[PDB]
């Protein structure tokens, strides 16, 4: 249905592009059976449909090596048609070819340099003498000879555009040589093939702009008018302006560009004059496309706007789009970042009827984007874009381009010892050897961060799972929670159940909640957003809920993502307990959080994790399943857990073999992990003191401490203290036992 | 322009977007625009003496028109072009579809009945989308890149009732376009228990739109206000989602605090705007999730804070009184803290009907457990009734998380078996009893006594 | 040869006094390319459409002379978040800048630099890859870094022998 327009349907006339081993610039060779199917004779001029609205005519030839589904074309033909190897183009004989009455040909400015003889007699005179070579306007053909072979472009071919060169034809090279940068820019043109992902959106745009122009007879027959308005809205970097550029490059109809703020002028009423001139100029050339970049710049809400001129401009846009005199085959496209900021009357059927949602690509989409981007660049053999696509979690498509650029820069960094910056030129062997490798992509991935999350970036202490001692069950639960919905969605669809997306950590201070959060941030394969407790709150009325909504929206954009609240009890507390708190600002914030986690909006892959010291004061509506689905209790470590903690802290620090951590873990009862870390730090400080004293003694005698020993740990344990009192443990156990009594059965069993 | 009207009599002057040149002079910050307004007033005061010239003006927002232009003697007669009704929509479809190549299977009465708030431009959008889909059907025969089209395809082109059904599925009113959010697909059979509540909601949504004549006969106004209060996780938002999905009435869903803005006067403007766009698409359902955020006991903000929330609640009360009984606007509010709600909004005439969603009972828990697993394969040896008996005070969300924990355990077992297989090289088609065992061990009651 | 476009965006952010404007001066003096200075407050004007005209004129002047470097000093003042700002002219200027950096017609050889004390004030659209490719953090110097700064500063000074710059670097 919708995807059908992107399908080629494997038409017999369309054929595979293949290399031309022997065919010259002006001829093509195909299989003789293909002539049999196409009813073509040798020497017939054939018109080849090419991308970016480029067409070239060549002399057909019979070749056995050319495959039936393939066509052999020289590099010149591919350049003129803007077609790459392996693409699919059709062949059609040129209709009613007339011999060229006159030809104007222009060289390229880079090749003409160093050519001692004049180009016409050296290149044009022998090449075109009895050539009988078909050419096209805008085609560049390479001519051998001279100190460098010269590419020649026939800017004007007469008769336009169907012609054959003959010896009697007048040949001149007068005029400025065609700029090589112009040639590259004509090569660097974006087409519909360039857009990656969002295939359905591209199909809808093709139906909007390409179908009416190609086949107006269909809509004339049915007696309907095709849509005349397209709004492309989405987060920054999805590719709206890229689609606009592709449509501009590959539509025969006229293209008119309007930048939003560019309309504004100092004189009174001059903006309306500019808009009227733009629309009238579009109407002058009948089938035309108007692209209004940044529509939200010139079309704010009329009720919201406080400026008179802006309201008059939006009214002028409304009247131009719809009025007494309706438009005559004029398509208006606008790309906006904020679709809600547009005036409501503009979003009606008359003016902007079709809204196209350019959204965040999924994994296969960003794989396709990576393939399209990396087709041009040089790559090694070990590169594997599937892994890179899997790693790039929340990236949008501009971020993928950033990743490619960073990897290329790293690759060039690697060859810096051979290269000299001061040198004017680099050795050709270096550029031949220089290429992108998988190491470059891995390093760029390490450096890469989504553009949406750039504001919420926090440096993390680089903790790994092995640094946390104990809590093995909690570690496995966290890894399963973050992994299963992402890596294995098919299982959940098979069982037809949505995953759980909430975890709350509650326990005595120093037990390992923020440590687990650091481990998840460093290790797990999902974007991490860290929110301190009260940083969302703001003086102004209604700003706090705006911040909460904005941060949840950022989490949804970068899905899969993890949202961590370090101190949940600060931001979410039992409602109605505030004598002040502004105009119930705390309660409104809590309500906003409640509606964000579990609301009528469809659930997306965002996991909310919270850590709290007092879980009792937390509002009951938060703890209801569907918000903070699972409550995990982080207890004081046991003797085995204490052994694991003491091992984990001391792995990097050199410690004497006689020191037995099991005895420390045996006596230390009720100590938190923080207390054990403090004991180890005190032992380290005592060792530092001893080493410094020995160094001072050596300096004095001028006028040791290889590892921490048993006496250091003895003194540290003398200084050690038990952080968490018994009563706090009692209140946490009271909360836990209330929950367990709510469970009501330590053991459960089905009757059999 | 007025002189040219005088030159050729009779003359008609049409002013399109009158609000563009006729804003309230006090709201205007420029002298030239004020002079334009006064000049319009003076030219039309002179118009009063003239013989054969009549001026008509069209505006989207009548309020923005300067009050003098609405004064007696100025635009004395004012026509409200209301949204079309069902017969009006059918007439619009008949007018617009006479040109199109409609098939015989299409009947326009069903299409007219299906749409709720379409104002006529949406009907043209519906027809154009259906024609586009019809093109897509024949678009496999003849491709875009093909330069010509078979005449047989041209004859074969037709608009079927399937295309209109597709367009109706895709259709959305223009007013709702600003306030559309994706809602998970929920039906009534998906919800477990609360059969009486389902019936009541269906009746209150269906009766005024379907049968106003009965209420007119018996002389009672329909009750437009419904309040949901109950323990968290009992299914208020689920009922709202089901209403949004199946009901043949437009749905506007707004979070509580999202209306408030820092700028002076913007919050009341947002309240008026949301109620206006609710009235425009009647019959429409207006849902205030987390009502306790907006509506709070009066004087608390006045005592502490700015006090603009008081103006917000006053504006909501003023608007919710303002709408007429004939207008088909229904207001649903869900809160889990009914005590903190301002008692003024509970007063009869506003949100007069109250519904208490209880913590589910025994058979209700059985129904909930069945509903959660209607799509999930489960071994027959598992007895849901026993879970219902054992889980006395559990809410619906607790039963759901027990089922989801069982699913997670099944997934863990399947994954470990798979990785064992790949390790050997180089299970659980349905959830069993032991998964539910471990889920019940992890289970806990969400709502305290 | 590698097949990628060079990065065209630089953002320098750090606490005041770290040396961002000094880096801009060094780049302007040390490179063989056109340099155009843009100060955030100076572009905007009370007239309607004058600020947009100033931005377009500056980018066009940079476009004419290639390669070009544009340094936008105090970008935070000129480019606030569009959601937060209420003034219409500021939104128009931000949108014009967004279009100028990356639009349907893209800059060929213009490399744009900016210095700001608070990077978070900048609009999230500008921080995208296409507009400002990478953000460079000019941070608090370390002990060795500030020793290096002291050596650079005191080169032009006349010093006596007793001056010990390592001690001064340690104390500060
Ligand atoms: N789908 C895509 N396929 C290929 N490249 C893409 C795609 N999406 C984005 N890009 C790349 O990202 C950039 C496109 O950014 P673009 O100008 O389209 O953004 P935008 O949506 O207009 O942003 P803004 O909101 O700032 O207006 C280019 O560098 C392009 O190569
Ligand atoms: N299981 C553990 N393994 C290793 N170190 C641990 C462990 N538990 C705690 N620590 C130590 O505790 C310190 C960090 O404590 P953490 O941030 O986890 O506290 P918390 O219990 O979340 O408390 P708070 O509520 O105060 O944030 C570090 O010194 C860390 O080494
Ligand atoms: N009757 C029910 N049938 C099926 N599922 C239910 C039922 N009641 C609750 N649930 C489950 O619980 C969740 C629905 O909770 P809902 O949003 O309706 O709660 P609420 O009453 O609005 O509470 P809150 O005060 O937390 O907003 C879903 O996960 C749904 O599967
Ligand atoms: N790294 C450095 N090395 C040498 N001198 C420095 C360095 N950083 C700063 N200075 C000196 O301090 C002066 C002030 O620094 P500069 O004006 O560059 O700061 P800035 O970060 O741009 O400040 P602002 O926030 O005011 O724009 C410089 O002109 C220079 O003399
Ligand atoms: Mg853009
Ligand atoms: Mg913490
Ligand atoms: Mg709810
Ligand atoms: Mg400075």
């Amino acid at each position: 249905l919708s995807t059908a327009i992107l399908k080629q349907k494997n038409r017999p006339n369309r054929l595979i592009v293949d290399e031309a081993i022997n065919e010259d610039n002006s001829v093509v060779s195909l299989s003789q059976p293909k002539m049999d199917e196409l009813q073509l004779f040798r020497g017939d001029t054939v018109l080849l449909k090419g991308k970016k609205r480029r067409e070239a005519v060549c002399i057909v030839l019979s070749d056995d090596t050319c495959s039936d589904e393939k066509i052999r074309m020289n590099r010149v033909v591919r350049n003129n048609l803007r077609v790459r190897l392996g693409d699919v183009i059709s062949i059609q004989p040129c209709p009613d070819v007339k011999y060229g009455k006159r030809i104007h040909v222009l060289p390229i400015d880079d090749t003409v340099e160093g050519i001692t003889g004049n180009l016409f007699e050296v290149y044009l005179k022998p090449y075109f003498l009895e050539a009988y070579r078909p050419i096209r306007k805008g085609d560049i053909f390479l001519v051998r000879g001279g100190m460098r072979a010269v590419e020649f472009k026939v800017v004007e071919t007469d008769p336009s555009p169907y012609c054959i060169v003959a010896p009697d034809t007048v040949i001149h090279c007068e005029g400025e040589p065609i700029k090589r940068e112009d040639e590259e820019e004509s090569l660097n043109e974006v087409g519909y093939d360039d857009i990656g992902g969002c295939r359905k959106q591209l199909a809808q745009i093709k139906e909007m702009v390409e179908l009416p122009l190609r086949h107006p007879a269909l809509f004339k027959e049915i007696g309907v008018k095709p849509p005349r308005g397209i709004l492309l809205y989405g987060p920054p970097g999805t590719g709206k302006t890229l689609i606009a550029r592709a449509v501009a490059n590959e539509t025969g109809a006229f293209f008119f560009l309007i930048n939003g703020p560019e309309i504004m002028s100092k004189l009174a009423g001059e903006s309306e004059s500019n808009l009227r001139k733009a629309f009238e100029e579009a109407e002058k050339n009948a089938p035309a496309i108007i692209f209004i970049d940044e529509l939200d710049a010139i079309a704010p809400k009329r009720e919201k706007t406080h400026g008179e001129v802006e309201r008059r401009i939006v009214s002028q846009l409304l009247t131009l789009m719809d009025g007494l005199k309706q438009r005559a085959h004029v398509i208006v496209m606008a790309a906006t970042n904020r679709p809600n900021s547009i005036d409501p009357a503009l979003r009606r059927f008359g003016r902007f009827d079709r809204e196209v949602d350019i959204g965040i690509p999924d994994a296969t989409g960003r794989l396709e984007i990576l393939q399209i981007h990396t087709k041009n660049m040089k790559l090694a053999d070990d590169v594997d874009l599937e892994q890179v696509a899997n790693e790039t979690h929340g990236h949008v498509g501009a971020d993928l381009a950033a990743l490619c650029s960073e990897a290329a820069l790293q690759a060039i960094r690697k060859k810096m010892d051979l290269i000299d910056l001061e040198d004017e030129t680099i050795d050709a062997e270096v550029m031949n050897s220089l290429a992108v490798t998988m190491d470059d992509f891995r390093w760029a991935l390490s450096q890469s961060n989504p553009s949406a999350l750039r504001e919420t970036v926090v440096e993390v202490p680089q903790v790994t799972w092995e640094d946390i001692g104990g809590l093995e069950d909690v570690k496995r639960e966290l890894q399963e929670l973050v992994q299963y919905p992402v890596e294995h969605p098919d299982k959940f669809l098979k069982f037809g159940m949505t995953p759980s997306k909430g975890v709350l950590f509650y326990g005595p201070p120093g037990c390992g909640k923020t440590l687990l959060a650091k481990a998840i941030a460093n290790e797990c394969q999902a974007n991490f957003i860290s929110i301190k407790g009260p940083e969302l709150l703001t003086m102004w009325f209604g700003e706090s809920e705006a911040n909460v909504r904005e941060i949840f929206d950022k989490a949804r954009q970068a899905a899969p993502c993890v949202l961590f609240f370090d101190q949940l009890d600060s931001i979410a507390k039992a409602r109605g307990g505030n004598i002040g708190d502004g105009g119930g600002a705390a309660d409104r914030v809590i309500n906003q959080i409640l509606t964000e986690m579990d609301g009528m909006s469809t659930k997306k892959n965002v996991f909310i994790i919270g850590a709290t010291n007092r879980p009792d004061i937390i509002d009951p509506a938060i703890l209801r399943p569907g918000r903070l689905d699972q409550l995990i209790y982080i207890p004081l470590p046991d003797e085995k857990s204490r052994v694991a903690i003491l091992k984990a802290n001391l792995r990097k620090s050199p410690v004497a073999k006689d020191v037995d951590l099991e005895f420390l873990a045996k006596m230390t009862n009720g100590f938190s992990g923080a207390d054990l870390t403090e004991i180890c730090q005190r032992a380290c400080k005592l060792a530092i003191r001893e080493s410094i004293e020995s160094e001072i003694r050596r300096e004095r005698e001028r006028q040791p401490v290889p590892e921490i020993r048993r006496d250091h740990f003895e003194e540290a344990m003398r200084f050690a203290r038990r952080s968490v009192s018994d009563n706090d443990i009692r209140k946490y156990e009271m909360f836990a036992q209330t929950l367990q009594q709510s469970r009501g059965f330590g053991s459960f069993r089905f009757p059999s």
